[PDB]
Formats: C-alpha cells, sequence, structure tokens
C-alpha cells in the first residue's frame, strides 16, 4: 500500500478533500508529500473529534450527545479558508470579548471562553508544545496529543472528559497500528519536522 492510498482509505472523504486543496493551494502535491498529506488529515480529524458530540445544556454545563442540536461547545476554526477563519474569530471576539489572538487557532471553547491550539505529534510531546508556545507567547490554550498515548496541555488542564480523550487516543492508536502492519509507520514517524 502506498501512503497515498492509505490516507484515502483511512480518512473520511471530507477530511481528504480539504487536505488536498490545502496542499495544492500552498504549492505542495499530496502524491509527493504523502506523510505530510497524512499529517494534515490527522490533525484535521482530531480537531473535528475534539468538537464532536459536545454541547452546552440549559445549565451552561458541558454535555455529550451522540447538526440538529445548535448549542455547540466548540466553534471549529481549522479547516476554513483564512477569510472565513478570521471572520469567525472576529465575531467571537466581538461577542464574548476575549482577546483576538495574533495567530489563527483551531477551536473556540464557549465553556471556558478561550481559543485552543491542537497539535498531533509523532515526536516527544514537549516539542510540538514548545514550538507552539513560542509563537503564542498567550491566552490560547494548547493541547498536544501523541501517537504514544501521552498528552500535554496548558496548566495540565485537558479541557475534555476522560472518555473523549480516550476516543481521540484510540483513533491515533489505530492509525499507528494500521500504518505499522503495512510498513508505513517508520517513514511517517521520521518525517515530522519543526
Ligand atoms: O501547526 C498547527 O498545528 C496548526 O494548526 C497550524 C495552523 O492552523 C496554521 C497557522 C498557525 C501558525 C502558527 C501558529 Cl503558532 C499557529 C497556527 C499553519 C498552517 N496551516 C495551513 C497549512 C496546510 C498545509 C499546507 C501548509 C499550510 C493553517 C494555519
Ligand atoms: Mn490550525
Ligand atoms: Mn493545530
Amino acid at each position: 500500500m502506498a501512503m497515498e492510498d492509505f490516507v484515502r482509505q483511512c480518512f473520511n472523504p471530507m477530511i481528504v478533500e480539504l487536505a488536498e486543496k490545502a496542499m495544492k493551494e500552498y504549492g505542495e502535491d499530496p502524491k509527493i508529500e504523502t506523510n505530510k498529506f497524512a499529517a494534515i488529515c490527522t490533525h484535521l480529524e482530531v480537531c473535528f473529534m475534539y468538537s464532536d458530540f459536545h454541547f452546552i445544556d440549559e445549565r451552561g454545563e458541558s454535555i455529550i450527545v451522540e447538526n440538529a442540536l445548535l448549542k455547540h461547545r466548540f466553534e471549529i476554526i481549522e479547516g476554513r479558508d483564512r477569510i472565513m477563519a478570521w471572520t469567525v474569530v472576529n465575531s467571537i471576539c466581538n461577542t464574548t470579548g476575549v482577546e483576538k489572538p495574533k495567530f489563527l487557532p483551531d477551536l473556540y471553547d464557549y465553556k471556558e471562553n478561550r481559543f485552543i491550539e491542537i497539535g498531533v505529534t509523532r515526536r516527544e510531546v514537549h516539542i510540538y508544545y514548545l514550538e507552539k508556545a513560542n509563537k503564542i507567547k498567550e491566552k490560547t490554550h494548547i493541547h498536544i496529543f501523541s501517537f504514544t498515548g501521552e498528552e500535554m496541555a496548558t496548566k495540565a488542564d485537558y479541557t475534555l472528559d476522560e472518555e473523549s480523550r480516550a476516543r481521540i487516543k484510540t483513533r491515533l492508536f489505530t492509525i499507528r497500528q494500521e500504518m505499522a502492519s503495512r510498513s508505513l509507520w517508520d517513514s511517517f514517524r521520521q518525517s515530522e519536522r519543526g
């Protein structure tokens, strides 16, 4: 199996289409930078999984419920074009009064009233965390996940319940096991760069 076919069989076609456009528009070919194609899809998938099933009930408390339900706990900013991402961020700042970040985050959490930056790493978790805290310098909460099961989050506050975190980590565990059984893991593990 080529990594390219792996990606197209592993991820939802919606994630794949978004990832393909992002690479071409930035001048990269998903048929050439295949590990980067798989990394883009993975990060996107985790941002969507992170918002999945989370709403805010009548008490303003966080509920899980698995479109038709309109009180979402997170606004998804990743995946949008920059015009619309900045439009959503401004409207959130306009209406909750949080500070406008200088870099685009991945999500807004309406319960804690903060932006969130998500990282998914195959290197030691401190690394992606540092790369991101360097640029945020910083009301933007950071949460990194790894393919080994470790996480690192600002002030050791993981935002989500244990079960949602275990679902993300299970998904990453499966993605690693299936790449490994096809001899793709080693190359993917080595390709991440700072
Ligand atoms: O690094 C992350 O984990 C992450 O979520 C990054 C981002 O959202 C991008 C912006 C960014 C840049 C710096 C920081 Cl600290 C935070 C966000 C980087 C390139 N992204 C687009 C990317 C798609 C593939 C081709 C190259 C550009 C979008 C904005
Ligand atoms: Mn992002
Ligand atoms: Mn991110």
